[PDB]
């Protein structure tokens, strides 16, 4: 049981979707990350050398699910904005090697926040790390060198502060599906 959620972007005629299993953590959603093999990626592909070059470099290392905790996370600004459904705000489409086309969207929410490699990848590229979830001691997480893992009260979500995991999870996902944005899998 996830969520796959549809964003907009500015200046392309298609949308972009991604699949999560933890929309809770959605409010803390700061950038989105794309595969190499991605038409978005290859849009932008067309008026960027860079990111031909790292498409070209991603072709051909096959990078495996299991072996990923162990690559260099690498990546490369696509240039589009993506606008955040329940914030309005804009968020940075970045290409990624961790991404993969095969199982997928080829497409990632993420939170760097609250997910590790989420985490690894904003750290290193300068991108926004924003907390939504509190410390199980219900104090403000401590973001200074790791993600906070653990499932717990979010704040900082705007109308979804407060809520406990269970229920973060059905109230976001719920609004996403309201607004025809979002859509349950089982
Ligand atoms: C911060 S936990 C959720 C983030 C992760 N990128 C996911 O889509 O599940």
């Amino acid at each position: 049981e996830g969520v796959e959620i549809t964003f907009n972007v500015n200046d392309y005629d298609n949308t972009l979707t991604v699949y999560t299993t933890r929309p809770d953590t959605f409010m803390g959603c700061t950038y989105l990350a794309v595969a190499a093999g991605h038409p978005l990626a290859q849009k932008a592909a067309e008026n960027n050398p860079e990111l031909a070059a790292f498409i070209d470099e991603c072709r051909n290392t096959k990078v495996a699910e299991a072996e990923m905790a162990t690559m260099e996370k690498k990546g490369v600004d696509t240039g589009f904005k993506a606008v955040h459904p329940l914030t309005g705000e804009e968020i940075p489409v970045w290409a990624a090697n961790f991404v993969l086309m095969e199982y997928g969207t080829g497409a990632v929410m993420a939170v760097p926040g609250h997910d590790q490699r989420d985490y690894e990848f904003a750290s290193k590229y300068g991108l926004n790390i924003k907390p939504v979830i509190l410390a199980a001691d219900g104090s403000e997480p401590d973001l200074s060198q790791q993600a906070l893992t653990e499932k717990g009260v979010l704040f900082n979500s705007g109308e979804f502060n407060g809520l406990d995991h269970e229920a973060a999870f059905n109230a976001i996902a719920d609004k996403l599906t309201a607004m025809g944005v979002g859509e349950r899998k089982v």
